[PDB]
């Protein structure tokens, strides 16, 4: 049972690694190492070397059995552009592969993750296949020569096996992935947000075809071994400003992004509720929302997380992951998730 959490290095000033309740996890990720174009000598952002080195010893103090991985990349266009440049250049791929493995060993990580959003269209998938194949082979070679336990290899995937469901340009090669990777981190969230003129469940388990279950079903139908799938669960909500303060349910008209720029951490949502927002559990989508005056936020709460984790167990998945652990300071949701699988 994989109990996974992502810690973003950006949050160090407010949530250093010492604050993570690592007893609630089997695997913790450091996000993110940079691709470092044009050499593609992968590295942590310069100036963060001590933070990266201290990450694993720090989290292991509370739960020595916890393992760590370092994730390379991130969301956003600059990273996507860099992966696209990298993967087309055989020499650059070689430099990336060598430096990534060295990076993990340097800082005492137990594995590598690739966060590439997304390997599309078809050319980009084909070139990503080249990178990942070379990385898998080099990881196995390093394990043999060094004698050390083999580095884990994972990657971020879109919620759905097809890129994209409404207009298929390419798709994740599930057999390839199952053979080369230990698991994939299914990003089953950000289905809805302030970019839409109606409130919705940003990480709906079910409903619409833009849901966690439909996405999971797509990977399974394509032939992914269920244990290779790790279900992502957000520790943040998506927020809207309401057009009318008396229309407060799902599907209510909206006039733009709520705080903070359309996203609120779970901890901030708890403050929102304690400050007078009304919490509602929506059984239709398996999700929560909260509202006060003109602010509306959709998220996952104690009930929906427990339901999603049980869903993952019933679907025989490898486990679950949280993005991102700094956003639930009291580890409310990681606690219920861990208790649910156990």
């Amino acid at each position: 049972a994989l109990k996974v959490g992502f810690w973003p290095a950006y949050s160090v000033s407010e949530f250093p690694p010492s604050k993570i309740n690592s007893r609630l996890f089997t695997h913790l990720y450091y996000a993110f190492a940079e691709l470092n174009a044009p050499t593609f000598e992968v590295r942590v952002p310069p100036g963060s070397e001590k933070t990266a080195e201290d990450f694993t010893p720090t989290v292991r103090r509370l739960n020595p059995s916890v393992k760590t991985l370092i994730s390379i990349g991130g969301g956003g266009s600059e990273v996507r552009d860099n992966f696209a440049k990298l993967n087309s250049d055989a020499s650059a791929r070689q430099r990336f592969v060598k430096s990534s493995i060295a990076l993990a060993r340097r800082y005492g990580f137990h594995g590598l993750d690739l966060d590439y959003e997304y390997p599309e269209p078809q050319l980009e998938m084909e070139n990503f296949v080249k990178l990942v194949s070379e990385l898998t082979a080099a990881i196995r070679e390093e394990a043999r020569t060094s004698g050390k336990p083999r580095l884990l290899l994972t990657e971020a995937v879109y919620f759905h096996q097809k890129l994209f469901p409404w207009e298929v340009v390419t798709e994740y090669p599930v057999q390839f992935i199952a053979a080369g990777l230990d698991w994939v981190n299914v990003m089953a969230y950000d289905f809805h947000g302030s970019w839409e003129n109606f409130t919705g469940a940003p990480a709906a388990l079910r409903d619409s075809k833009f849901t966690a279950s439909v996405g999971i079903e797509s990977f399974l139908a394509a032939g992914m071994p269920p244990e290779k799938l790790v279900l992502g669960i957000p520790l943040f909500g998506r927020s809207w400003l309401l057009k009318n303060n008396n229309e407060v349910g799902i599907g209510a008209p909206a006039v733009g992004a709520g705080p903070v720029d359309g996203a609120l951490s779970f901890s901030e949502i708890q403050n929102f509720i304690r400050g007078g927002a009304r919490e509602v559990f929506d059984t239709t989508t398996v999700s929560a929302y909260a509202y006060k005056d003109n602010v509306w936020v959709g998220y996952d709460n104690q009930q929906s997380v427990a339901l999603k984790v049980q869903y993952a167990k019933e679907k025989r998945l490898g486990g679950y992951f949280f993005w991102s652990v700094n956003q639930d300071i009291d580890a409310i949701l990681p606690k219920i998730a861990s208790d649910t699988w156990g």
